Formats: structure tokens, C-alpha cells, sequence
């Protein structure tokens, strides 16, 4: 509370982490569904059912330009890559074994990273 701090967990490695974090990701061979958006022209369903669409490029931008305000905002749009293959995707289907691939990569990387 006011003038009453917890203990200042230092997060200035943060940027280059979930950078290098992302890399990883964007170099896995099951990455090819989400290296770029979805063609919402070109699927149909996709933008009515998917309402909040992201991939790693958009994820890349994002954090080149200082539009993550912390590492948690970072994951949040990491697990939304994955939330919305889920949503989209049969669990036994190649996009869909692809994304569950992935997100397990990532959360091991995430929790070996900070955890
Ligand atoms: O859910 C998806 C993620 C990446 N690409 C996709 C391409 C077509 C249909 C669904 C997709």
C-alpha cells in the first residue's frame, strides 16, 4: 500500500528474454500455422467465431515496439495464439497436434525462464 513496498523482483532482462523466448518459438518446425495471421478472407468462420485473432508475427511487432507493458501481457498473447487453435481446431487434426506441441514448448520455456 502507500509508501509500504514489497520487494522489487527485477525484471530488466524481461525484453531480451521473452524475445529470445520467441525466436525459439518462430524456429520450431510445428510453428507454420501461426508464423502469420489467419486469412479471415480467405477461411471461412474464422473472424465471426475467432474474436480476438493473434500470431507470432503480430507478437513480434508488438514487442519491437513497446506495446507489452510487462511480461505477463507477453504470455497472455502467447496462450491467445493457442486458445484460439484450440477453439477452431480438432484436437487430431495437423494444426491442431501443432498448437498443442507448441504450447507446451512454450510454458516449459516460459517456467525454466522466470519460474
Ligand atoms: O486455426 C488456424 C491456425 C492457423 N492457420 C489456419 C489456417 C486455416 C484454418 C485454421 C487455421
Amino acid at each position: 500500500s502507500m509508501s509500504v513496498k514489497k520487494p522489487k523482483r527485477d525484471d530488466s532482462k524481461d525484453l531480451a528474454l521473452c524475445s529470445m523466448i520467441l525466436t525459439e518459438m518462430e524456429t520450431h518446425e510445428d510453428a507454420w500455422p501461426f508464423l502469420l495471421p489467419v486469412n479471415l478472407k480467405l477461411v471461412p468462420g474464422y473472424k465471426k467465431v475467432i474474436k480476438k485473432p493473434m500470431d507470432f508475427s503480430t507478437i513480434r511487432e508488438k514487442l519491437s515496439s513497446g506495446q507489452y507493458p510487462n511480461l505477463e501481457t507477453f504470455a497472455l498473447d502467447v496462450r491467445l495464439v493457442f486458445d484460439n487453435c484450440e477453439t477452431f481446431n480438432e484436437d487430431d487434426s495437423d494444426i491442431g497436434r501443432a498448437g498443442h506441441n507448441m504450447r507446451k514448448y512454450f510454458e516449459k520455456k516460459w517456467t525454466d525462464t522466470f519460474k
